[PDB]
């Protein structure tokens, strides 16, 4: 016979799980948008070094050091591939944000 208190207690926990929940959502979001700039970058990146494995691997047949650059070109197919994953992995960021987000609301 004391309900006075537990409803206070209840009243105690909901104010602070409402702020934790908008916090985590906020962090969750402040990390898509670092995401989303991130991923500009390598979208750029991704360019020129997809362009410049292009042509090593173009010449390299009549390239005086054909090995070299088959090999070089051969490195950066393996650093394209790696970004590759790391772009795929920033999409999913910011796109299960976006998911949630949006189920979030409607």
């Amino acid at each position: 016979a004391s309900l006075v208190g537990e409803l206070q207690a209840a009243d105690a926990e909901y104010q602070n799980l409402a702020n934790q929940e908008e916090a985590r959502f906020n962090e969750e979001r402040a990390q898509a948008d670092a995401a989303r700039q991130a991923l500009a970058q390598n979208e750029q990146v991704y360019n020129e070094l997809s362009q410049r494995a292009q042509r090593l691997q173009a010449e390299a047949n009549t390239r005086f050091y054909k090995s070299q650059y088959q090999e070089l070109a051969s490195k950066y197919e393996d650093a394209l591939k790696k970004l590759e994953a790391e772009m795929e992995q920033q999409k999913a960021v910011i796109s299960d944000f976006e998911k949630i987000q949006a189920l979030r609301a409607g």
